């Protein structure tokens, strides 16, 4: 009996619990998608390969397994890089399976189809990158792939695959054994005992400790191992953005209505898989109070990551689940509690915010503005906590953050750590595939633009998704003009543009709101019935920051 | 009071434990290099930049400090960088630091003296590169360097300095906030129990047992925890190169003599710090006996190590302290002991190869031969076990790593990972420095002329090493021709070469033997004195394989 | 009939006119160098690849043909890819030839022998690069990297040839068809009319027009029409350090002695392959007078060279050749002369600043300072205008570049774009292979260390190279001490070190001489003799600048 490169790829994916293919079809994977449909794996085909790889980034994140998204050669494999980079830089695990064309065509640069060196081009910009040019290889490079995606900090590897490998028939025994079940692909790997007692001292001297939980800690599926740190230490916590909701936002602990106060007068900072990058500002300047007010104890399977902005006076190296249950069974033994004052300080702080901000998610104006928008979307979210949330744009994005409440784990999916416009139809492609739970989208229109005609895919696949577009006619704000007065401000799109009628062009249910109760009316409408439905909401151009 | 760039480096090492910077000097950074000496830093300055990056590779392995090499831009820097890539390939801690040009005229590629993006061009090809711009940051630039190279997989780290970067002028007080004493810098990872578990079932299982101790077993300093795990469960053990005296190779549960049967025969192995590579052909073909005939337990810290080349069935991640020391708690409490006649057939086929040998070592012919005067030389390294064994070259390489045995651990310092030719004299010099043991050089004749002129460096320093030279007038043998009878053959050298005279150009002293009773004399008179010495063999030219 | 890999490279080398391989052997080349010098090329064997690479990247600059360099994989490739970089900054045109190990090994980074991939890794640092995986395309690979190497702006480019291409077999007649005599590899590019003009008319409109001619003038081989632009427009020159001789360096037109007169009151300046890059303090500053003192011509084949600097008013794009015969056939047509009052300027400073240096080169100290050894040096040059100067250093390149007049053409060969110290001895090398004529290689202490192993090679070919080492016990000077008091000074060697004792180490002639009158004689007896000499020449260590 016989078997090909193209059986052995489905194989090892399968044997390795691949359930999912995200992908754009082309010379030379076409044929391997279908074999993997055939084979029983699902396989969704996007409109653009950077909304597949977002897909495989996010369904990276959300499961602990590495997304795969599969492309052609040269141009859609740039187009997957793109995502394969972002991955890595938020630490979700994915693999880019990309075909590649002849080997010694390109080696001499002699003008292959889709010519380019892809695992040479890869490497740069992703966490590691393999190219298997015999059958009976495939089985150890899918497993390198995923022990490379997985383990560590997890993020982005290329896998390539040329034309050649597929067609490569080898003996089917030989080939079944040449595969290769990977063994604990992402080992725990547990903390030294001193380095968990230098930790608790540090803990212990602090007059206003503080935790931050950020999605590392979100990521590591340890809920309740980080809920019963922060619950039975008593430490008040901020969520980062995609932690939110890995304990209640309205938890009588957060500090996140309290964020300034909190980050600027703590003394002893536990960051829990969260990095001091520019959404922490560097640890450095007036955000965190005067130099010399900060000692931080860090959680991180990243070595590397301690001593990157500012020293850090208790590293503790690990995977969050091991780091946090040693961290809990020191607390266990010997905690004298949190301060009090420090708490009282916060909870006052956090009352006066909540209050400041109440009555704007009440005011009815015309045209609508953000927070009412956002509040009707904030009642949503509430009767709806296993829902998932897509978020990007600016003032959709930065809005939505504060007003909107998470509840559960792994329900909020945002632009993460570069901040990218573009991921929100992927995501929701994914999150609704992975999860089978109802999706809300809620988009800037300028987010929006940039992966919008996955809505086709949405549609197509049936997904129970309910796209929310801000539109507000621009970027950051409707209202720019060319002072010349000859085109259009170099921010604004085309004047109430009907993204509603662009949904129904493929199938899709359609909806234009301009009121708070007639956004959560037609929001509630599309997320019970899990029709694909995108609601285009009139928000004041004039509305919002810049 | 001010401070400026050049002493904020020299601080930033002297905090963190470096003691010794091993470079070549020039533009910008020679009076960097004569500032950490008026600061008490040992400055060792080699005639080639190469040399002194392999100075500072093995001073990485043998002290799991990460060795400092200094180095001027763009030309020096490349010499550097290809010593930083060995290492890396190595898993040596190393950090390379080199001067660069002016960014803003390099980014124009304007052609700046010495120009070139020495961090770009780095990072292809070491484990991580960083460029501090501004003084404040030095403190945290060293840090990274020092938390990339010794922690994880160790290896090579490039540290770029801009000229201007010295003569910036700071606050002396922010200064010495800004600097970072690096809190555990290389931490332990430990597995999780049931990675050890799941270890400990397949070596229970095993009928015909083997350890193979690599040169990370050897670098971790775990040697009393790595012994007792060998003596303890009583499996026989195979020490590759560099970890062959980690115990006595006289060891009664050494198979290093017995090495091709070991390898073919057993059924669990365990890898403990050691790569599948080519040194151990990949784990595939005959060497290791019928296809499905092994199974692999595999202790590294490195988790992408796992399933790179065949199956690993039992993986186990963690630094190596931690893992032999879980294994042998696992071995103490459950354990029915190694299978006797496994130990008996290869303490036969050990006695039986240890004695094919032996008249080989004493034949006394003319001209001498390796094997007769190897069979001195080993007995030099057993009457002085704490000396230290540099190696290189072909036949003067296989044959010593075969003869001599080596009774302490990381005393034997050869070619590596990659083979390379030229690590001779800097590692000499290293060993010299960073021990205070008396250094043996065994080094062909051509491999000595990758890094032969730093003998002037050994020299300058007073350094006590004697070298040998196993001058058989060529590469493998010294016969080779030109058919055409024009020219030397390519693979040879001035027949008759008189390497004790290069020696004494520098005052050391030089010596010409042909026999091994003159080789043992003049080697034991070196190495009492700890004059350097450079001893010219006259080894038969038609002696040796190839 | 039937041929294979190895024997298609040979064919191919041969067919497109080479006759000469530097290298090192070692697997998987070692049979093809063999196999090289079978079929007659001249195969030179270095005991340090980087040394090869440089030899071969002079033998480009000196003969327009592509130096061979050919190595093993990783290590020997990463020493060989230095000496390419710097070929590559230099413009020589170079063919770096590497074996490299198994594709799919690598492609999975398994840890085959030497693994890297050196496509990817020469990419960055090198002109171009090409793998050549099948024995059919042997021919066009090397056809392409010749093409490359020689043609537009010359360089460095890699051809890489796994081990399995040698033994691959093809039919002996497809072989045969499959190789490629390449056509016109670097052909000739010229100019636009109305470029030619533009650049006539500032010329004819300068006050105090200045002619720069730089190495790619020399390197053009366009000897007598370059003479006939300078000598026939009447207007001084100023020759760059590889451009001396191109014309007599006592020609009547030369400001060479009146360089900084020159270069500051000119008005307008004609670039002849030479870059404002540092050499000429990137047309900025006070060294070209006031800001909008100067408009430049410039000449170059390189289009991407204009405005890199400084605005170029009159860019002239194609070979040299061609752009000077369209210049001086303008000039022949209609030419007012040079102002005459200009060249009377520069004929004055040029008297005066040569007298002030009459009397440092007579001046007999003891012990003999640079300038009285290099006034004897100067004389040998002179009575022997044929024979090349080979220089690096730092106080013995720059007195040595200002002291020794050189007479011909290509005759002087030293540290380049980069200012790398250590292409002496490889340069040497190249010399007396490619030219048969004396070489006179005039070097540093310091310098001479980088490569000063392959005297032994010098011997082994019997090459009549004439080394002159300027031994003052250190880099720039002797006299730096260790403030400490521990070690020698950072900068200074052993001291009264005796090179020439090393030379004799290999059966070369060794001398030691103290004064201008020794130093001389040793120079011509050896220069007389054409053996391979060293002599150690004691320098005042407090001689010197810096
Ligand atoms: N399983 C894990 N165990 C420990 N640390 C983890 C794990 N997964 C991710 N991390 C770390 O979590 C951190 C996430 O940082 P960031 O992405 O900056 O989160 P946020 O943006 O919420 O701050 C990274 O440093 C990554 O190394
Ligand atoms: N402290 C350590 N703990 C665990 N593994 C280590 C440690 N230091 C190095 N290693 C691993 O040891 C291995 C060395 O393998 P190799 O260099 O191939 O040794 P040899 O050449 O003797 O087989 C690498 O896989 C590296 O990740
Ligand atoms: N045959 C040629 N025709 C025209 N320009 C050339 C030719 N060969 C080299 N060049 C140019 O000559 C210049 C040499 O510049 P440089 O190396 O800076 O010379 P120097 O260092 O003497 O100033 C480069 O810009 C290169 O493109
Ligand atoms: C790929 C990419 N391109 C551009 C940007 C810059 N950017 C930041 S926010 C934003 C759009 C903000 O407008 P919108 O989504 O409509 O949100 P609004 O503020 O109007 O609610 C853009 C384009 C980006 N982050 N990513
Ligand atoms: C940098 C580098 N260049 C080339 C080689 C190829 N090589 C392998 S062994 C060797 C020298 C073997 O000759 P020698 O050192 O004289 O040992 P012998 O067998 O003669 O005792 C060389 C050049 C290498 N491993 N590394
Ligand atoms: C590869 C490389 N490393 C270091 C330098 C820095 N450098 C510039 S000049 C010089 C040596 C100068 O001393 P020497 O050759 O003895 O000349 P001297 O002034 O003493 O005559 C060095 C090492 C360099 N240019 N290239
Ligand atoms: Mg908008
Ligand atoms: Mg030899
Ligand atoms: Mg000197």
């Amino acid at each position: 009996e016989l078997t090909d490169g193209f059986h052995l790829v489905i194989d090892a994916l399968k044997l390795n619990g691949i359930e999912t293919i995200y992908n754009v079809p082309g010379i030379p994977i076409t044929d391997l998608g279908r074999l993997a449909q055939a084979e029983g794996l699902r396989v969704i085909s996007f409109r653009h390969e950077q909304n597949a790889g977002n897909a495989a980034a996010i369904a990276g994140f959300l499961t602990k397994k590495p997304g795969i998204c599969l492309t052609v050669s040269a141009p859609g494999f740039l187009n997957g890089l793109t995502a394969l980079a972002n991955a890595t830089t938020n630490c979700f695990p994915m693999i880019l399976i990309s075909g590649s064309s002849e080997r010694e065509i390109v080696d001499l640069q002699q003008g292959d189809y889709e010519e380019m060196d892809q695992l040479a081009i890869a490497k740069p910009l992703c966490k590691a990158a393999f190219r298997v040019l015999h059958a009976a290889d495939i089985g150890i490079g899918v497993a390198r792939a995923i022990r490379a995606a997985v383990s560590g900090r997890p993020g982005g590897v290329y896998l390539d695959l040329p034309a050649k490998l597929f067609s490569q028939v080898i003996d089917a025994d030989l080939g079944a054994r040449s595969l290769v079940k990977v063994i604990d692909a992402a080992p725990a790997q547990l903390p030294a005992p001193a380095a968990i007692a230098r930790a608790l001292d540090v803990l212990k001297s602090a007059e206003r400790p503080l935790i931050i939980l950020g999605k590392g800690a979100a990521y590591a599926q340890a809920d309740e191992a980080v809920r019963a740190l922060v619950e039975e230490s008593g430490i008040p916590y901020v969520p980062m953005s995609m932690a939110k909701g890995l304990l209640p936002d309205t938890h009588p602990l957060s500090a996140g209505a309290a964020r300034s106060t909190a980050l600027k007068d703590s003394d002893v900072v536990l960051l829990v898989g969260a990095r001091l990058n520019w959404l922490l500002s560097h640890g450095k300047g007036k955000t965190w109070g005067e130099p010399g007010s900060k000692r931080f104890i860090q959680i991180d399977i990243e070595p590397r990551e301690m001593d990157s902005n500012v020293e850090i006076v208790a590293p503790v190296v690990g995977d969050i689940g091991s780091c946090v249950e040693a961290l809990l069974d020191g607390i266990r033994k010997d905690w004298k509690g949190a301060p009090s004052n420090w708490l009282e300080t916060l909870r006052g702080k956090r009352e006066a915010n909540i209050a400041k901000m109440a009555p704007k998610l009440m005011k009815n104006s015309s045209p609508m503005c953000f927070h009412s928008a956002l509040g009707a979307l904030r009642t949503v979210i509430k009767e709806r906590p296993d829902a998932i949330l897509v978020n990007e744009g600016a003032n959709t994005l930065d809005l939505a953050r504060g007003i909107i409440d998470m509840y559960q784990p792994r329900k909020r999916l945002d632009v993460g750590t570069w901040g990218v416009m573009g991921i929100g139809m992927g995501f929701a492609v994914a999150a609704a595939v992975e999860t089978g739970k109802p999706v809300l989208a809620v988009e800037g229109d300028s987010a929006f633009g940039f992966s919008g005609m996955e809505v086709e895919t949405i549609c197509r696949y049936e997904l129970p998704v309910c796209i929310v577009i801000f539109n507000n006619n621009g970027i950051y704000r409707g209202t720019d003009t060319d002072p010349t007065g000859r085109d259009p401000g170099t921010t604004v799109f085309v004047k109430n543009s009907r993204y509603d009628k662009m949904m129904e062009a493929f199938g899709g249910v359609g909806v234009n709101v301009t009121t708070p109760d007639e956004l959560k009316r037609a929001v509630d409408e599309a997320m019970n019935s899990g029709k694909p439905t995108l609601i285009n909401a009139e928000i004041d151009p004039a509305a919002g920051s810049e």
